[PDB]
């Protein structure tokens, strides 16, 4: 199915360390053989499923391989090339900055390695516009969140468009929403866009209403927003009235068992009311997928025609964090490619 890879795509929810390919993972393993890490410890194969906690544990393993600014630079360049080769024309990468005293890496030089990877990818004339959202991990705590937000505010102004926002990710069972309200509001006031992971697990309704009050610019997952266990008509209505785009990750929810099957994924629910939604990979390496494969899975599961898949891809341009100028350029690119992608 060449249509899904040829189809121009936007990627808005992709975690850098979760997007590492098998090829790049093997190069990192070759550099650190003393770690005794194997490639099957970092990937969930087709037909296999793990718990959400088991997924989080795999990130601890991957984080041991990417410990220096050179590792972050190589990972950034490889991930960008892999997305561009898959037909992605605009990518918003997500990553939590980390210090590593053993290598001299700081949260600031972690971000600078990502920006350097984006700069080197432009020098190679790749057909992809890459932006960066600084991710706050719930496990880091509220003090590290304040430092990360301050760092993001500085790069938001200095990069003039490369750094566009802030994300709140990591274990949804760790910490309280109230602990992150102040730094997230600070970022919102500075002009940063917010992409918050919400309703990933059941029975977290109060916590979800607290983060929804921040008025995020995009919501990650929103799996249980309509569920009686952790969601309500009020939460759905709030997301509907405020037209908050949902970043939907099909393979991610199925392989982490937060959804029983592709057929029962909440994509169908939100698609039925034409609510703003974007198909995303989440962690293309950990979940062994590509954005083209996610589009194919959504099209085959929900019986969408190529023209209906085209409309989804074209509308997703509206939900990027970049300016109207970028949206306009992307729309022109899509309409130029359209007769080569859609055939009689
Ligand atoms: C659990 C993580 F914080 C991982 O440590 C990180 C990996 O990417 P990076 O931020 O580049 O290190 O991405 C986050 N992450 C990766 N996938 C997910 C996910 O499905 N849900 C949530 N809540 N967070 C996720
Ligand atoms: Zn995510």
């Amino acid at each position: 199915t060449d249509f899904y890879s040829e189809l121009p795509k936007v990627e808005l929810h992709a975690h850098l360390n979760g997007s590492i390919s098998s090829h790049t993972m093997k190069k990192l393993i070759a550099q650190k053989p003393d770690l005794k890490i194997h490639d099957q410890m970092t990937v969930i194969d087709k037909g296999k499923k793990r718990t959400l906690e088991e997924c989080f544990q795999m990130f601890q393993t991957i984080h041991q391989l990417t410990s220096s600014p050179e590792d972050i630079l190589m990972v950034t360049k490889d991930v960008i090339k892999e997305f561009a080769d898959d037909g992605v024309k605009y990518l918003e990468l997500r990553s939590t900055p980390r210090r590593e005293n053993a290598t001299g890496m700081t949260k600031k030089t972690y971000v600078e390695s990502i920006l350097e990877g984006i700069k080197q990818s432009k020098q190679e004339n790749l057909d992809i516009d890459v932006r960066y959202l600084i991710a706050v991990d719930r496990r880091g705590g509220p003090l590290v969140a304040k430092e990360t937000v301050k760092l993001a505010e500085e790069f938001f102004l200095s990069t003039e468009g490369t750094v566009l926002g802030l994300d709140l990710s990591g274990d949804p069972t760790v910490g309280q929403a109230k602990d992150f309200l102040e730094p997230l509001l600070e970022a919102k006031k500075a002009g940063l866009k917010l992409a918050l992971h919400l309703s990933e697990i059941p029975n977290q309704k109060k916590e979800t209403q607290i983060l929804l009050d921040l008025l995020p610019d995009r919501i990650g997952h929103g799996t249980f927003l309509n569920s009686g266990e952790g969601g309500s008509l009020d939460l759905v209505d709030f997301v509907r009235q405020h037209r908050i785009p949902l970043e939907l990750c099909l393979t991610s929810n199925v392989k982490s068992q937060t959804v029983p099957s592709y057929d029962q994924h909440h994509f169908g629910f939100w698609y039925s009311i034409a609510h703003p939604s974007v198909i995303c990979t989440d962690d293309k390496g950990v979940f062994a997928t590509h954005l083209s494969q996610e589009y194919q899975l959504a099209a085959e599961t929900f019986n969408l025609t190529q023209s209906q898949v085209w409309d989804l891809s074209y509308e997703s341009i509206n939900y990027i964090f970049a300016s109207d100028s970028t949206r306009s350029e992307l729309r022109k690119k899509w309409n130029h490619l359209k007769p080569r992608v859609l055939h009689i």
